[PDB]
């Protein structure tokens, strides 16, 4: 009751572990998602829909199961780690994470890898 803890408005916050912006193609990065909501709903089932537009690789759950593009999975954990193993990615690839829910509707997160278009070095 009387301790240093400050609470103010946290209905739904999506916290992502800082991933490496640049990836070496054949490399594996871990995208750690932590969703910190109010959490009135004990059972909402939720929905995670992953889509792979450009690039190429497998986004695997911390469990091991691979996420199927365009398809979706149902879960209970709001905090989890994703392991994206890329390989045939050219340079700048985008992965689409559609967090879907009955009450939260839809929250789309796009993670672009590399992105930067500097193909040359004008001067070093």
């Amino acid at each position: 009751m009387n301790e240093l803890d400050i609470q103010q408005e946290y209905p739904f916050t999506v916290e992502s572990m800082p991933v490496a912006d640049e990836i070496a193609g054949d490399e594996t990065v871990e995208i750690r998602l932590e969703i910190k909501p109010s959490g009135n709903f004990i059972g909402t089932v939720y929905t995670l829909r992953y889509f792979q537009p450009d690039g190429k690789g497998s986004l695997k759950m911390e469990d091991g199961t691979v996420l199927k593009p365009n398809d979706r999975y149902l879960l209970n954990e709001w905090k989890f780690r994703l392991y994206y193993t890329s390989q045939s990615d050219k340079e700048a690839q985008t992965i689409d994470l559609y967090f879907e829910d009955n009450w939260g509707n839809l929250q789309q997160l796009t993670y672009d890898f590399n992105g930067k278009l500097e193909h040359h070095h004008h001067h070093h």
